[PDB]
């Protein structure tokens, strides 16, 4: 697995420079847009000249213009480097080669302008044996110093190794030269360095520099939050966790193969967002549906992670809800927005009576509020009286067409009922969650509600750790949680929830 053809800090002219003196016809990469902050750039050279592929993502999926919709852009660069799927006046557009970066700037153990002091407090207070980090050097600029703990009182220590940069190469002071800090770190990693007298340096794991205890998130975030006015203060901010956060995403290309086959085709939304094998919901009693589930200790503690019905879907949906006996649907999306379908109508008019498939549904009763409009569902097997359950679907209906809202407060309202709800239940199943394609909003929902169940469990006093929890939940589902802007979201709403508390 690799992702480094993204490259984070170019831009569009330093692209084009970077394919055309360092790449050939068919070398790629990818970046973040300058113009359109929020937006990527695929840049692609062909016959002697750079291509730009514009791709947007307002919250729901990565939208590459003349290609499809994707959960992440390593799955849309593996689409295309495998498949062709052909993107394309015409002529076709070939992903041969990534153009690789060497910035650090995103690696788990890279942490910029951080003061070797700093540094220290950090290794003795969280680290653990073969805990290291890669910071730069104060005393020997362009140099970057690399620091490991080792132990199990003095029967730990720390070990500060120095990496010299010359002319455009890394070393340790002695053995090979590599042409990035990655590529050092990587070695040392698989050739471990060891010491006079037997001690090996082993790189086990990044110092853990995001794990937060929940009470100091309102200081944390102010943290997050600054806004460095020059490189010398760039540290470790939103941005930062989340690119870094963003890189890990290439261990998570697990196979999806029984949502591309023939006869599951037409039950996507979107023709390359689709379920984990390894974690998808298999129907018993067709097996398949667009659906994931999604554990926070990877049943009535868990959600299943969907996309909005198709008209060919509905049947299936409710399959699903039986099979699994889910009591609560969350669905935050309307059902048109933008002028385009994003879920039908897979509920019956108030006090109104509809069979699906093998299965029943009558809306009781409809209860609207400023944010949300709850229904109270009946659902039962026809044949089969004994089966009825009620289902609660909470449809929340003021989510902006882009980006978050401006304020959590209304989410967390919403959140805290659809909670208290489930919690009544006796063995209540999975808390169904869906939006469109069911991995942006879907994902930022059912992340936040995580976190805020383990304040619930645990008290104020308790870790969280926002990134941790999120590549958990993506490992369950293909890119849950799309945005910057959510990730922020995120934090926002963890710290309006301790706020009201
Ligand atoms: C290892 C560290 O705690 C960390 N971890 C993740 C993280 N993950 C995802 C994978 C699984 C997972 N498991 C458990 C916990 C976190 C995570 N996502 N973003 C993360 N960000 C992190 N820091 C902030 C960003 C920099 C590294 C440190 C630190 C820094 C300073 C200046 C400039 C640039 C940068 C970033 N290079």
């Amino acid at each position: 697995t690799s992702r480094r053809w993204f490259h984070p800090n170019i831009t569009g002219v330093e692209a084009e420079n970077l394919l055309l003196t360092r790449g050939v016809d068919g070398s790629f990469l990818a970046r973040p847009s300058k113009s359109n902050p929020g937006d990527f750039t695929l840049s692609v050279r062909r016959n002697g000249a750079v291509t730009h592929i514009k791709i947007q993502n307002t919250g729901d999926y990565y939208d590459l213009y003349g290609g499809e919709k994707f959960a992440t852009l390593a799955e849309l660069v593996q689409y295309y480097m495998e498949h062709h799927g052909q993107l394309k006046n015409g002529d076709v557009i070939e992903l041969k080669y990534p153009l690789n970066c060497a910035d650090p700037t995103s690696e788990r153990w890279f942490h910029g302008h951080l003061s070797g002091k700093e540094a220290e407090k950090l290794l003795t207070e969280k680290g653990k044996h073969g805990s290291f980090l890669v910071r730069e050097s104060q005393s020997h600029p362009g140099d970057f110093v690399l620091s490991v703990r080792t132990g199990d009182d003095g029967k730990s220590k720390v070990t500060h190794v120095m990496i010299r940069c010359q002319e455009l190469k890394y070393d340790v002071g002695g053995g090979e030269r590599f042409d990035s800090l990655t590529d050092l770190v990587e070695h040392y990693k698989k050739n471990p360095m060891v010491e006079t007298l037997g001690t090996v340096l082993q790189l086990k794991q990044p110092l853990n520099t995001t794990r937060i205890n929940a009470a100091e998130i309102e200081s944390r975030v102010r943290e997050l939050s600054k806004l460095a006015e020059t490189t010398d203060k760039v540290k470790q901010g939103f941005w930062e966790e989340f690119e870094t956060l963003q890189q890990q995403e290439c261990k998570l290309l697990y196979s999806r193969k029984e949502g591309q086959r023939q006869e599951n085709k037409n039950k996507n939304r979107y023709k390359n967002i689709l379920p984990f094998d390894h974690t998808r919901v298999v129907l018993h009693d067709s097996d398949y549906i667009n659906a994931n589930i999604i554990m926070p200790e990877f049943p009535k503690k868990s959600y299943i992670a969907t996309q909005g019905c198709l008209q060919n879907t509905v049947n299936d949906f409710w399959r699903m809800v039986f099979q699994e006996n889910s009591r609560v649907i969350v669905m935050t999306t309307k059902e048109v927005e933008r002028g385009k379908s994003k879920c039908v109508k897979y509920w019956p008019d108030e006090y109104a009576l509809k069979e699906y498939g093998v299965m029943r549904v009558r809306n009781v009763k409809e209860s609207a509020a400023h944010d949300y409009t709850l229904r109270e569902l009946k659902l039962s097997k026809v044949g089969q009286g004994n089966t009825e359950r009620t289902v609660w679907q909470y449809h929340f209906r003021t989510w902006p067409d882009h980006g978050v809202p401006s304020d959590p407060g209304g989410v967390l309202d919403f959140l805290e009922e659809v909670h208290h709800k489930q919690e009544s239940i006796m063995d209540a199943g999975p808390v169904v969650v869906h939006c469109s394609a069911g991995i942006g909003r879907t994902g930022t929902f059912i992340v936040i509600d995580i976190l805020i169940d383990i304040i619930r469990e645990k008290g104020v006093d308790c870790d969280i750790d926002v990134p941790k929890t999120i590549q958990m939940v993506r490992s369950q589902r293909s890119g849950m949680v799309q945005t910057e802007a959510q990730y922020r979201f995120i934090y926002m709403a963890v710290q309006h929830y301790i706020e009201t508390l």
